């Protein structure tokens, strides 16, 4: 209940939002259907419209009109945008040369430079270019400012997932907000973009930037907007907020467009719909900028251009129907669309399985437009598991295409774009610039992701960050200053550098090798590599450090060093070095069984090869490959127990060909290649480190670990000129977290040859170094020349593997 017969007169857009049934003035209270009777009269004035005319300068004041072209409005704050360039001879922002702001300069009574964030919904990465002709201030604003090719969003990649991402730096499964419609069952509740249940705060985690702000005494303008409030409001209420007395004046603001994406749904990303739409944002940046530079705020404010996700082409017909593969349609729900996620219709139903509706929804027509997953299974970085109301199924759909549950659903065409497939999908790309004193003049950056972007407007208003999945200091190259300085974090565990302690007959593991082939030149020669004399060249950014407690040991080799776990018996991480001359050779006959104990580590602390016997689905393969050996005298130490790992039968085709084909495929395109791999644990799928009690599966008979994925990191030279092992200047990185999966049913394409399938499926399941960090527990990169900003950089990339 409101009792709207309260009334706006002083308050039209006030900040401190009042309390029911006292009736409301804030941008939000349409939303709300909260407003005072008299809000539309006196808080959404239009008369005369939004532009000084020759004949209104030095007029008289008519509070009637929307905006003011009176000679008392730029001391009242109210002046069209354009009250100085008709009325006192001055040039439009976007007419003026682009000049340095070295520093902010604001007028007295300003304690900081405010930071305005001008967002666009569904604006296409790409509008930049191909819209350059129609958008002359944004195209300043990126020209002048910092600015990035691209801004990777986050999945889904719709609206309200993004939107949050950007104001608390947290994936969706952290934040909550998981799609733009949600079940939450231990709130058994609906969220829906129409009606009333996404007002409440329990679906809204984290602490979004205005919050922290709050906290931490910054004063922020309210950065929602009813959407029936027009564009040209919304910009005159911002404009005023900054004519507040200092103790009142927001240091912070958002201004938001529903606008591209409202008419790219309609005509498609390059409809020629789509040119007003792209003019009219443009307009509005210019009277933005038009009204700062008449209140002397256009050198001042640090202003973000962003969006939140972009646009691809998607009609009708591109719809894939459940009903074409599931017999039992009826007892599912599907959240539709540009992704699936499934549920059972009815809880009661004890007939419902999941197993057989990934079964049926697996490999089933040759152009398949969708792939079926349970949700630990989707590519770690999406980062799309961890939270209730994410479903255990999932369908990744095809760029272009929707998944339905039937025809009717979609008949009972309109549109043309829609939005929200995987996060490195092209089309679904968005924007980022920077202008401001505290940004860089001219400066363009490398794409990067929106989860960082929290942190950099912390920066920005000398805000700590709440806790959150950007990288900070990741984006200091933006920055002219504010920049945040951290330190690397300190090892919490040393490890144990293990001598020869062992003799080979207290070893009882069922394991046999064809060694026993017998000099002083080349045995001192052996104990020098054993002793860590070719660690420079295999490990050449430093150990890992280990950031948790545990028990570990430094193996030092000929070809390859490790940081061997003793609680889960098998390395952490591998290091090696394959220069763009090494060879590939096999394994020889006599060895294609071969496993050997390592002496430096005690039988209880070792696996065993008759856990492998005995457990018919669990195989073994290793970390350094026997294929890269240096010598026949070096493969032996690849066949040590301490460089085995469970590997399923299945996963062994695709580690196989990683091994044997792509590591010198890469070494011979990058000019050598540093590889670090090593086993994940996340059984309960948050994207952490598992410690040894949250493990699900074990080799049959045994207390070894069975992983669910397997990483590895492969770095080089960024100028490719010089060696992988001399490289004076930045690195280069590529990385990936395979699942660790009992078949192939991912890739249908899998009874063919690896050559077809393998290297597709890598690239699905790339990854940032920071992903493996968090999954590991590991901080990679310790030992460089390079800063440690520019590091921090180089772990949150994603090698993408999309054209340009
Ligand atoms: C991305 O960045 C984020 C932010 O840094 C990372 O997320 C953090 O991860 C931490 C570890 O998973 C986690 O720490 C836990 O916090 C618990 C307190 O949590 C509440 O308070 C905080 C602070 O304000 C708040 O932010 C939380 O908000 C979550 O939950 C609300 C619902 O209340 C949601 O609205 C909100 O969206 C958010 O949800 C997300 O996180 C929760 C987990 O908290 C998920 O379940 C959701 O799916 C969603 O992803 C909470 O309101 C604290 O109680 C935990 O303590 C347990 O573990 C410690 C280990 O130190 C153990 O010693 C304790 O005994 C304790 O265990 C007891 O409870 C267990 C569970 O009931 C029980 O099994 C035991 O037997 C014990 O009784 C823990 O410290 C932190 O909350 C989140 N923060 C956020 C915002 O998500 C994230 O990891 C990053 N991602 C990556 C990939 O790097
Ligand atoms: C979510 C969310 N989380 N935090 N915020 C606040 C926020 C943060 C930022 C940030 F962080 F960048 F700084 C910027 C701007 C805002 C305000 C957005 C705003 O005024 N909105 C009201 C109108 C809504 C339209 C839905 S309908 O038009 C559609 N729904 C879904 C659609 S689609 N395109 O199909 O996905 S369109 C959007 C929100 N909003
Ligand atoms: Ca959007
Ligand atoms: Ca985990
Ligand atoms: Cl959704
Ligand atoms: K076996
Ligand atoms: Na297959
Ligand atoms: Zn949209």
């Amino acid at each position: 209940w409101t009792a709207t017969s309260g009334s706006c007169k002083g308050r039209c857009f006030e900040l401190q939002e009042v309390g029911p049934p006292d009736c409301r003035c804030d941008n939000l209270c349409k939303s709300y259907s909260s407003c005072c009777h008299d809000f539309d009269e006196l808080c959404l004035k239009t008369a005369r419209g939004w532009e000084c005319t020759k004949d209104r300068c030095g007029e008289v004041r008519n509070e009637e009109n929307a905006c003011h072209c009176s000679e008392d409005c730029l001391s009242r704050g109210d002046c069209c945008t354009n009250y100085q360039v008709v009325c006192k001879g001055e040039s439009h922002w976007v007419d003026d040369d682009c000049e340095e702001i070295k520093v902010p300069e604001c007028p007295a009574g300003f304690v900081r430079p405010p930071l305005i964030i001008f967002s666009v919904d569904g604006f296409r990465a790409s509008y930049m270019k191909k819209g350059s002709k129609v958008m002359p201030n944004i195209e300043k604003l990126r020209s002048c400012g910092t600015h990035a090719p691209y801004m990777r969003p986050v999945y889904p990649t719709k609206t309200f997932p993004n939107l949050y991402t950007l104001a608390t730096g947290l994936y969706p499964e952290s934040h909550g907000i998981v799609g733009n419609s949600m079940y939450d069952p231990v709130f058994d509740a609906s969220f829906h973009l129409r009606g009333r249940e996404k007002f409440n705060h329990r679906w809204w985690g984290g602490q979004p930037l205005w919050i922290t702000a709050t906290k931490q005494g910054v004063r922020a303008g309210t950065f929602f907007w009813s959407v029936s409030i027009p564009h040209e409001r919304r910009i005159l209420t911002i404009l005023q907020w900054l004519s507040l007395p200092d103790n009142e004046r927001p240091s912070v603001y958002a201004f938001y467009s529903e606008q591209p994406d409202f008419s790219g749904h309609k005509y498609g990303p390059f409809g020629p719909e789509m040119t007003n739409p792209l003019r009219e944002i443009d307009k509005t940046v210019g009277q933005l900028m038009d009204g700062l530079k008449q209140l002397r705020l256009h050198r001042c404010v640090n202003v973000i251009f962003v969006g939140d996700h972009g646009m691809e082409d998607v009609t009708c017909d591109r719809t894939e129907f459940l009903s074409n593969y599931l017999t039992n349609v009826d007892d599912i729900t599907l959240v539709p669309g540009t992704l699936g996620r499934i549920r059972a219709k009815s809880i009661n139903n004890s007939k419902y399985d999941p197993k057989t509706i990934i079964a049926a929804l697996t490999c089933k027509k040759p152009d398949q437009h969708f792939k079926p997953y349970m949700k630990q299974h989707l590519p770690k970085r999406l980062h799309y598991a961890n939270n209730r109301r994410i479903e255990d199924i999932h369908l990744l759909v095809d760029r272009r295409w929707h998944v339905a549950r039937k025809p009717l659903d979609v008949y009972k065409c309109f549109f043309q774009g829609d939005h929200g497939f995987d996060n490195k999908v092209n089309s679904m790309q968005t924007v980022f610039v920077g202008y401001g004193p505290t940004f860089k003049y001219r400066t363009k950056v490398p794409p990067f992701e929106n989860i960082e972007l929290y942190n950099v407007m912390c920066d920005l208003l000398g805000l700590k960050p709440a806790p959150n999945n950007g990288t900070h200091g990741s984006l200091n190259h933006l920055l002219r200053t504010n920049t945040f300085r951290p330190t690397m974090p300190d090892e919490v565990s040393r490890p144990n550098y293990p001598g020869i302690m062992y003799l080979q007959s207290e070893f009882d593991l069922g394991c046999t090798c064809d060694d026993k082939v017998e000099n002083k030149l080349e045995e001192l020669n052996k104990r020098l590599h054993t002793k860590g004399s070719t660690k420079e060249r295999h490990l050449l950014y430093g150990r890992p450090a280990v950031l948790y407690r545990t028990s570990y040991d430094i193996l030092y080799h000929t070809d390859f060093e490790s940081g061997y776990s003793e609680i889960f018996l098998m390395p952490l991480w591998t290091s090696y070095t394959i220069s763009k001359q090494a060879e590939v050779s096999s394994i020889p006959e006599h060895l294609t069984n071969c496993v050997r104990p390592d002496v430096r580590v005690s039988p209880g602390f070792s696996q065993n090869c008759l856990a492998y016997k005995n457990d018919k689905q669990m195989s073994y393969g290793f970390l350094f490959p026997p294929y890269l050996s240096s010598s026949p005298e070096a493969k032996y130490d690849a066949f040590l127990v301490t460089n085995m790992v469970p590997m399923y039968p299945a996963f062994k085709r695709v580690w196989a060909y990683f091994q044997r084909v792509l590591v010198k495929k890469y070494a011979s395109e990058r000019n050598g290649v540093n590889v670090i791999s090593g086993p994940i644990f996340d059984y309960n799928y948050d994207g952490l480190r598992d410690t040894e009690d949250e493990i699900k599966q074990y080799v049959e008979g045994s207390s070894i670990p069975v992983p669910t994925h397997y990483y590895s990191i492969i770095t080089s030279c960024l100028d490719f000129t010089q060696p992988a092992d001399k490289c004076d200047g930045p690195l280069s990185v590529s990385s990936f977290i395979l699942p660790h999966r009992p078949d192939n049913d991912e890739s249908c394409n899998s009874s063919e040859d690896e050559s077809k399938w393998v290297e597709e499926l890598m690239k699905m399941h790339t990854a940032r170094v920071r992903d493996i960090e968090h999954l590991t527990g590991l901080d990679f990169y310790r030992k460089t020349s390079r800063s440690y900003s520019e590091i921090l950089t180089l772990k949150t990339y994603l090698h993408t593997y999309e054209s340009e």
